[PDB]
């Protein structure tokens, strides 16, 4: 009664204080204003038509042409807004334009790839899709200035993006858009004229950046614009928020307060765990509620090495944009503050599961966690089968349908889109104009066989197993009944 | 036999009686034709074009300049139909307008947060979110008329609105609109020309109401336009229709005379229940049908008080309308009418799960309320524990996808969305969007735990608390078979 | 095994025989090709913008400026083809415009409703919601031809129509339409001047009918366009086709053969039947399969009928049709073709269920059987209390969303609404919109109550009783063991 | 232990490497830029305007003169691009159009089928439904040229396509356009003049190739469009790309070694299966695992064959097109491409479910499996009797709806549109729009006996067998404790 009760008290109560601390930082994180922010600058760039007279926006981009009109007309007008009665630019007045946008581009090499023969008399060129071997490093068209000389990803400050259909990497050829509009619109219409944009360009990004002063929140821009070597345009987007900034008012003090705390509550979880290390030696890595402790206590060093080692150094470049008004490289930071983001969510996830370990001191909620306990044997033998007959569907579908319905478009994908069907979201419209044949075939088959029968075998393996637990409960106050 | 079924039959008439005046007041309340006298009026305001030759409608305001275009267009063309062949003027023909419209405006300080000193070169200027300590008081450009000077909330017969970013406190800087189309257009122009809409500006209504004669019915419109910090501009609306006047036909009368008796019936419940109370007096709360028998009582009181102190005695604003011109202030009104409506239709809702109690006079229902009953607890005892999973999801879900996807912007909504994704009703192009690691493997996990594991436990219980009710039900029929 | 096994082998013969003749009937009912008839008139019609330079159709008529400019522009435009190169007028080419159209309207009284006296200022004028007793009888604008004065629905050949708002009785002022084309539109140019449509306009039915030569099938068309009192407008239609005329090809004599035998077929059931009743005075009603077959042979009854006293004797319509260029009025005979289609459609599907009866001649099916006969009266036990917590849900949404959202308009749809929303579609935005405190609270705790627990208990029902079954013949094989 | 374990190691081992080969088979043939590939081509031709002043497009073809203004205009649009500064045509510059397109249009006879007497004064003309015996052989309009003239499907190399309506055989009429734009529209023009397309054509396909170089991949185009008898039009469309020539770089040489392999393997499994015939000459049919063999190397044989006797001789018309600058017959080919690429699919979903054989070499994975084997008697049973009421449903709304909601135009859709509504997606307003009274009711009863009641029997046997086989194992135990 001693030793149980006082130590179970010492451990809830830390963690209580530890999961509260941890909910102050995820408060602090994420301000609830931040979507409507993202929202705007999106709508003023996807969603808006290209030129005045037309319907195609950036979303549905098709030809060469057609990005060309995007370049010279919306983007522009969506980047300079005529100064209110220094000629410094906004965006809707109260977003900061900083410095200067960039158009970066790659490119890939002349006969890349060998032609077949047979045709030999009428294809005279050939490109094919990019990779680090087949990128240009040679010059193109006119020798001016940097915009068309190849410049290495170690020689610029630039990282690699992942992209759609490929990952590109670092840089090639790019071009610093000026601070005017005037200027930046006779820049592109010289590269329109002398055609810097052509077969065998693959990756096209747009970037810049913006900072609101009313909020305190930078947000950089990506507009990616891959040419799949197919023939069309496909596009792409990424909106990235960040506090870059922080010490201002009252509530950035609390929440500085709040992280050095949470890193003393961390150091004393990694002395508690690796104490009962050195007391059990090999008995300590089998139980459930330990091995997710040590889970928590990794992601969370792995958070606070994001903050320090990276995060919080990078105001150098900050002061280096502070005195000058030429591009500035957020990317590199913005990469790391998703990741920590991420990594964040998945830590908070965990500690709230963690709970769990002391929710039963009551005794209905304590049969569940035996219930539950039991049953993970068979639902994890189960869910190897059920997993073998939804990979197999899935490659069946990903054989018919790749071609035709963007659902199944790759197998990554594919897995998502059967998930989607169990629950009550599908285009069938699209399957079935795909193949008449064997694509409703596929659909009931998985629907018969997946949603009737195999759905409901973890069903059946909880439901007697929960029985068993009930049956095992009555006969030990039956047998403790007839003891007494 | 005497004294148990003689006061169920006495219980249970007058429960139905009482239950059937009950239906009768809500038949009374809610006109058939009501939801397509809304959205007429919907129609015209929010889903019609801006000017003549463009594609925006209010729904998707973006910019000032639309909300400018919106006003000086498509708002007059709504409100003022020119005369059929005085000069008062007319909706649809049908409808009449109430006097004139209001153009209702808030705004912030110069300077109402502090600005980082790293850019201080830059920005000389910020307008921070709205707030009532940060609300602007002094005057503004020409010191002309009330449309331009601040007037308090107590000065002014307007209330707090719960906006959509931000709840907005009574009023500030406002312009009553003409009665004639051509002396309004002038002055919005005139407003439009001296910049009364500006950088700083958060909360903008235009208020107004009509009246239909044909199905003696008003109705209030409050377009709010808000003006997020951030940028852009973010719309809402509300068309709330209203039962002012009552008496006129016979069927009034009838809805009067059941409202009295209504009256009388929560008068004799609340008798009943306290009555009881003297008797049991602390052995009364743990029973589940007294305590929906009391809250229906309290709600019944509520409703009743509602009507009483505020609902009828309004007819004076009406009164002050009929004698003149000017703006008419319902909105005061019409916020007790939603929540006078909304307590009603709970009361209904738990009168009609109330006859449940006297549904137990056969054996095979008589079962399945013991079932109910005894599975309670364990159900109980499970929903802590799925919701403690669901809200960890949900907090996931918040912190990884906020910025990005409209689902879940707020956490408020986080919660309903996941709510609809067990159902089979998700957005899983913008999710994939927004993050194409992480994003469709919390949907992945989420639908594997939620949807194939954790619900059927829910089931799992039921089902066998059914089974041994059946099991003890068998055996009551055995051992009576046995001692016969 | 005599007795039972001949005369089990003469009613299965039998039935599966007039099953086979019943599933001829459908498939010479319904041809495939019908779909694409009525989709390419819909298109037509319906589908099509309204002028030249503007976005509206006829599904979202709003004014009755718009429904002005649907008459002069596009009705005609579908209507009148110019000629290939008599004068009688096409559609598509290969389809028969007959005779002509006409545009039939009803109207209500001045003052048909008494004003409030407290704004007997301003309204000098009212009309209430369509009903038989406010429909006005008298004269209207210039004197002049049928198309002004009323006529009753004796004196016509129209019946009532069941509209969308309310139901529309008989008829009053009409215009028939003109064969040619500029005839018309002079005609429709003359009504407008003279405003034959303004306030008090309640019904507007543009009808008229087509014939195909090449598949043999007439189709009538009726554009209702109502006019709720409170202002706007809401367009509803119907495309009927309809095989009027019968024998032509080999095709014909078959499915004329063949309802000739179902009629023997049914005049054997009604002898068999009633010669049981002879038998078993009071012994027969109890039985569940007898039951199903007296249902049958009643339906079986109504359809023959239809067939006789109504759809044959029609031919007199359309041999007045042949000798004019008049109106001919097919809409009366339609009415019953849909009520015959309909009650054939439910023949057809009890008549496959009663096959269950001839299915149990093997062991597994037949155990099947007997567990849902015998969970039959817990499961109709259980529905009650389901129903009761279903329509109380109902009546809180129509009670809160009514006015809003189009889901919950009418409490018919309602029901259908939440049956909707358990599945998995629903229109979560529009709700939310609608009222956020309590509407989205409804929708978390419908799905929590119905979706996790109630729906739970069939499925548990079930369960159980068919385990106590198996344990049953169990114990059959067990105890004939142990005898043996 | 020697004998089974052992050749339990011989058989999974090779079967894995089977697996691994077949694996390696499926990302050959599927690249997976392929989607992004036909996803261009489609924007290209289907999505696009058909003029630049007007709204509609080829998916919604709804005229004749429609259909004329896509073939004058933006399919022209399409195939032929301005030279980039020998005057060879590129599609997006990347792909090649192979020699020239074609327009090909069948059409039937003037008086087919017979009209009625009733009506031989107006109508004096007829045509009826595509059928072999009705479709035209004699000459048209001008006698000049090919295009006029009928050919048969043995004089021409083509052959009949699985068209929408219904399935159109061989060729008629065709004329092949030009290899340069400007004449192609003059032949267009005059084809148009000279009314070559009229009422009485019923299918019309625009058939082309194109090659990419750059990723080695033909694909061909099938622009069918349906004229039905009834009036208006029916478009579709198929886009097949093609790996037409094979050996280019390493990995086909790969690709290569590997089929060869696969030869070997189902070889040897041949002989395996066979073997064991001449061993159990009539016991050997009954277990499922040999029946599922038996099936795998019947496909794998078929595709071998299909490989072998057809696509792999095709090469032919390859050299042929190599010479020339005619029309370039795919067609042919692309059709074995699919099914090749269909029955390999299925071989492979076949594949994946047999290495359950090999699974169960641990305890509770072997429960799982004895429970579905002893479940599938009873799952059988009840499937029967599942069908035959969800088949009745099936047949009344197709009875019901056949004529209003494209969901259930064809019986075979109305199948698939019930499978979706039980999962959650269902276009409910139309189905209320179709049919007011029994619409609905027919979706409420259905979901009420299948979502509630029926489908949960499947779960019901399942649940009972499970626990049936776990008792068993618990007395397995025990009986063995008590013998121990
Ligand atoms: C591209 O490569 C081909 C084949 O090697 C060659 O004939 C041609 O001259 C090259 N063109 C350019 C522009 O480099
Ligand atoms: C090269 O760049 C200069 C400016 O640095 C510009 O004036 C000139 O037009 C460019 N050369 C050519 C050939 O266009
Ligand atoms: C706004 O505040 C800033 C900083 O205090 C000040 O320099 C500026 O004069 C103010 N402007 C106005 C218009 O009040
Ligand atoms: C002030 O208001 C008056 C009308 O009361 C108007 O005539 C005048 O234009 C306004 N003053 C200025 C400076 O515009
Ligand atoms: C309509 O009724 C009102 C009230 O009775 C009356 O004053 C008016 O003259 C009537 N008008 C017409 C056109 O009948
Ligand atoms: C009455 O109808 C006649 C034709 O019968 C027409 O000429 C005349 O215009 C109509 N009367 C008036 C006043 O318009
Ligand atoms: C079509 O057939 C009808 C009926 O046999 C005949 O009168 C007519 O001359 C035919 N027309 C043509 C163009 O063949
Ligand atoms: C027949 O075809 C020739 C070309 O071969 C063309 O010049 C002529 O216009 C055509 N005949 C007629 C009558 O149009």
């Amino acid at each position: 009664r001693e030793k149980y009760l006082k130590s179970v008290l010492r451990e809830l109560v830390t963690y209580l204080l530890f999961l509260i601390v941890l909910c102050i930082l995820t408060y602090g994180m994420m301000s609830s204003n931040v979507y409507y922010y993202t929202r705007m600058m999106s709508q003023l760039f996807l969603d808006t038509p290209v030129s005045k007279t037309e319907k195609t926006n950036f979303k549905t981009l098709s030809s060469m042409e057609d990005f060309w009109k995007f370049t010279e007309g919306s983007l522009l007008d969506g980047l300079y807004w005529k100064m209110q009665p220094d000629n410094r630019s906004f965006i809707f007045y109260e977003n900061l334009l900083l410095g200067v946008p960039r158009i970066r581009q790659l490119r890939v090499r002349n006969g890349s790839c060998s032609i077949p023969q047979d045709l030999r008399d009428e294809i005279k060129e050939c490109y094919d899709v990019y990779s680090v071997s087949s990128e240009d490093r040679a010059p193109f068209g006119p020798r001016n200035g940097t915009a068309w000389i190849y410049t290495s990803e170690k020689d610029l400050n630039g990282s690699s993006h992942w992209g759609i259909i490929a990952t590109y990497s670092g840089a090639g050829y790019y071009l610093d858009l000026s601070r005017t509009r005037e200027e930046t619109a006779a820049q592109v219409a010289s590269l329109k004229k002398n055609v810097w944009l052509d077969r065998g360009t693959r990756a096209t990004f747009i970037d810049f950046s913006v900072y609101n002063a009313n909020i305190n929140l930078f947000c950089v821009v990506r507009l990616l614009v891959e040419f799949p070597a197919t023939g069309g345009v496909i596009p792409s987007w990424q909106f990235q928020p960040l506090k870059l900034i922080r010490y201002v008012t009252t509530f950035d003090f609390f929440l500085a307060a709040c992280e050095i705390i949470f890193c003393f509550f961390i150091f004393y979880y990694v002395v508690e765990e690796i104490l009962e290390i050195r007391i059990h030696k090999l008995h300590y890595f089998r139980s459930f509620w330990n091995c997710l402790d040590v889970v928590i206590v990794v992601l969370s060093v792995v958070a606070i090495g994001i903050n320090i080692y990276r995060t919080s150094n990078v105001e150098v470049l900050l002061q280096f944009l502070e005195d000058q008004n030429t591009f500035p490289n957020f990317e590199h930071l913005a990469y790391w503050q998703i990741q920590f983001n991420n990594i964040a969510a998945v830590t908070v996830f965990f500690v709230w599961i963690k709970l769990f370990k002391f929710i039963n001191f009551n005794r209905t909620m304590s049969q569940l966690s035996t219930t539950m306990s039991r049953c993970a044997k068979d639902l994890f033998g189960f869910a190897i089968m059920f997993f073998i007959i939804f990979l197999a569907y899935a490659q069946l579908a990903y054989l018919v349908f790749g071609t035709q319905v963007d659902d199944f478009s790759t197998f990554q994908e594919c897995i998502f889109t059967q998930f989607r069907i169990i629950l009550g979201d599908i285009n069938f419209a699209e399957i079935e104009e795909a193949n008449r044949v064997l694509g409703p075939i596929y659909f009931t088959t998985f629907v018969f066989f997946m949603f009737f029968i195999l759905l409901n075998m973890f069903l059946a393996i909880i439901n007697d197993t929960y029985s068993e637990v009930k049956s095992d409960l009555a006969q030990q106050k039956a047998e403790m009944e007839l003891s007494d």
